[PDB]
RNA sequence: UGAACACUUUAAACGUUGGGUAAUAUUCGGAGGAUCGGUCAAAUGAGAAUAUUCCGGAUGGAAAGCCGAAGGCGAAAGCACCAACAUCAGAGUCACUA
């Protein structure tokens, strides 16, 4: 039993947090980098 | 997926308020003196007091005649005078939400 938890729960569980987080890195290294820019871009421009 | 924002685009979506109309029968005076109505066809009546009509006037509300279409909007029934108030809705782009 606890070779079954510490040999395959926290580490299976710790692969779904990091692909979630890398996942949710890259959305939001979009949200920062694309959004951000176009958005200042396009208030910049608007309010021009 | 579902929903709110910023743009692009949508009309017979929805209720209220003001105004209009080809057209409608009734009526006030005038033209005109026996036809009109109507149907496969015939039959009460309008009419010898003036009928269809025609002139021009009033009335008052129905319905929106063409547009207009195997076109649109709608959850469906449905929705077809504008103008404005007005509350939506639906689609696309670009972003939020996880």
């Amino acid at each position: 039993a606890r070779m079954a938890e510490l040999l395959r729960e926290k580490r299976v569980a710790t692969l779904v947090e990091q692909v979630r987080k890398a996942e949710l890195e890259h959305k939001l290294a979009q949200v920062q980098l694309q959004r951000a820019v176009r958005r200042q871009e396009e208030l910049h421009r608007r309010e021009e």
